[PDB]
Order: C-alpha cells, then structure tokens, then sequence
C-alpha cells in the first residue's frame, strides 16, 4: 500500500504546515501537524476541555463505530518549545492520503496549553519519530509509520515541504518526479528516539564550505534551524545590523535586508536554503525588525533541522531495518 497527502502551511510564515487525517467511522477529518520529532498521535476532542478549545476541529469518539477506549491508558507530553498536552486513549480507524491503519492510538487530549487553543489551526499532531519516544502508559503505543509500515510498498515515508506553499507527505513510495539529482542517504541514530543524523558541514552565502560535523535531528515539528552558536554567529554576521536580542529571544535582523543562504552538507551533496526561506518577518506587528529563521541550539541541548531547511529539500524517512535519512535538492 501507499498514501500521499498534502500538507498546507498554517500561515504566511510557514510556522507550521496541517495535513488532513481521517479518523474513525464514519470519517471525522482534523487537520494535523506531522511531526517527525515526536511519537504521539493526538487530537483535540469532546474531551478536551472546553475553555482550551478555540476554533480546533475535535474528534468525537463516541460518534465513530470503530472507536474502542484503551482501557487505563493516559498520556503525558512537554514539548521542546514548552507547550504541553495530555488525556486518554483510544483505539480507532485513521486513514492518512488513502492510506488506512486500524487499531491506531488515537490519543485524546484532555488538557491543552495555551499555545494550542490559542492556534485554531492545528487539531492535533501526528507524531513520526520512533516509538520508544510514545508516551502512553502503562503500555507504550506505536505511532502511524510504525503501524503501517509492513503494508507499506516500501518502507519509507517523504516530506516534501513548500515554502510558502503547500507540499506533499508520501507513505510506501519515492516520487522520482518530486527531486532534482540524486538523494544522498546518511546513517540515523536511534538512541535518543529522533531521526537523528549528522551534517558534514555548511556554508553561508557564496563562501566556503566549512567541513565540520552538526549532529542534529530532522524535525518537521520545529519551525526553524537551531544549530550551533559558533554556526549561527557566523551566518548573522554577514546580515549588517543583525544581532542577538534577549528580550526578543534570539537573533534580529533588518526587514529591509537580503539574506544571504545558508548550505548544509549531507555526505558530499549539499543542500542550499535560500535567503528569504530564513526571513520570519517583523518580531511584532509594523516592527522593522524582523526574526531570523537560523538561532542558536545552545539552550536545546540538540541541533535540530527543523523546517527552514527541510523545506530546502526532499527528504526520505527510511524506516528499513536500519533506518537512514535520505535528502535531495528540488
């Protein structure tokens, strides 16, 4: 089997991109932020307490004929951007692109942080990480790619994120039409649950490469690139009048600037995110400071390649035996 969805950013930013999900019978569509950090699949719902839904779509269990409570099953997740949510578990029919799992753990949300209800656009994340990184108790759930992969044609999913523009998530498949060249595939840890991989290096602008290993992970779920402050400093300083700013919390830069790009290696390819793809517009409305889209990890704990520079490329999830990363320009 297959799936393929598209996936819509939630703004003029690309803060984040939704992908419709069919859950249950009949169908009840949400729209979900895939979240390749993450392994929880959860949705706002007619549990979800009231105050805290603003807008959200919500999934009803007691209207889906195939829904079965997870008898005791809970779930707890903190996020690295400090939003949170929790609830209860059920089991239920979810169908991604034509692509159906039944049995999957639709885990229902209970409570939600401020950040959620106050963003009416997204009804919930679909997680795909690994699933030692699944927090149900007391019996961890697998997450969507996990349940379907042995049905999968191939077992691999793609994202293949637009800026400003919507993009495609494929399960089972690789679109040859979706790239240009090659992919390069690099070697993924799993020890810490994420798709984890090392870079072999960057640029900035037209300068030169810098061989130099970024390990990191890939994180559709994260809106921009965190890498290192040596990296990040480097990159800022070809930016006249961009800066660090505590009070904003992280680096600014001039609206009225041209961003140079920013390369990454991924074995001896590269791959090159334009200027304006790191251009997150005025901090505050009418501003003419404008947020940068490259910041520093050193408050992570992890470099993470977050959206900015997925979207620079196509990227294959290789969940085989031993999974890798795949990543081709397009």
């Amino acid at each position: 089997s297959t799936g393929s969805a598209t996936t819509t950013p939630i703004d003029s930013l690309d803060d984040a991109y939704i992908t419709p999900v069919q859950i249950g019978t009949p169908a009840q569509t949400l729209n979900l932020d895939f979240d390749t950090g993450s392994s929880d699949l959860w949705v706002f719902s007619s549990e979800t307490t009231a105050s805290e839904v603003d807008g959200q779509t919500i999934y009803t269990p007691s209207k889906s004929t195939t829904a079965k409570l997870l008898s005791g099953a809970t779930w707890s997740i903190s996020y690295g951007d400090g939003s949170s949510s929790s609830g209860d578990v059920y089991t239920d029919t979810v169908s991604v692109g034509g692509l159906t799992v039944t049995g999957q753990a639709v885990e229902s949300a209970k409570k939600v942080s401020s950040s959620f209800t106050e963003d009416s656009t997204i009804d919930g994340l679909l997680g795909l990480a690994f699933s030692t990184l699944n927090t149900v108790s007391p019996t961890q759930q697998k997450t969507f790619f996990d349940n379907a992969k042995a049905s999968l044609d191939s077992p691999v999913f793609t994202a293949d994120l637009g800026y400003h523009a919507p993009g495609t998530y494929n399960f089972g498949f690789i679109d040859t039409t979706a790239y240009t060249g090659s992919i390069t595939y690099t070697a993924v840890s799993t020890k810490q649950g994420f798709w984890e991989w090392t870079s072999t290096g960057y640029a900035v602008g037209s300068g030169t490469f810098k061989s130099t290993s970024i390990d990191g992970i890939a994180d559709t779920g994260t809106t921009l690139l965190y890498l290192p402050a040596t990296v990040v400093s480097a990159y800022w300083a070809q930016v006249s009048g961009a800066k660090s700013s505590s009070s904003v919390g992280g680096y600014v830069f001039p609206c009225s600037a041209t961003l140079p790009s920013f390369t990454f290696g991924v074995g001896s390819a590269r791959i090159v995110i334009p200027g304006d793809y790191i251009d997150f517009g005025p901090i505050s409305t009418g501003s003419s400071s404008c947020f940068g889209g490259i910041q520093s990890s050193a408050g992570i704990g992890i470099n993470i390649f977050g959206d900015v520079a997925l979207k620079a490329a196509f990227v294959v999830f290789n969940g085989a035996t031993t999974p890798t990363l795949g990543f081709a320009s397009k």
